[PDB]
């Protein structure tokens, strides 16, 4: 397919899907799709990197110049996800 974006997509639908349940971002389903999300973003460039994935929670809401593409598709998704990123960070690394 050679589309590295849609694939992103379909983890928004997947996390905002989670939202829609409003499951504890805690949610082994929701946290293993933190997983997944770690798993394809490492994929596309470096390797395992649970804090370069907090890295990444911040511009879901810091810098208002990301945040507001991203929480474009869905209000609150960019504070719930960085919510969802520390969770399985922290019970791999606190």
């Amino acid at each position: 397919w050679q589309r590295i974006q849609d694939e992103a997509d379909e983890l928004t639908r997947r996390f905002v899907a989670l939202m829609d349940a409003g499951e504890p971002a805690d949610s082994e389903g929701a946290m293993d799709a933190a997983e997944d999300h770690r798993q394809g973003i490492a994929r596309n460039h470096y390797d395992c990197g649970y804090e370069m994935h907090t890295c990444l929670g911040e511009m879901y809401v810091s810098d208002e110049r990301f945040t507001r593409n991203i929480d474009a598709a869905k209000p609150g998704l960019a504070a719930y996800m960085r919510d969802a990123i520390l969770a399985n960070a922290v019970r791999h690394t606190p």
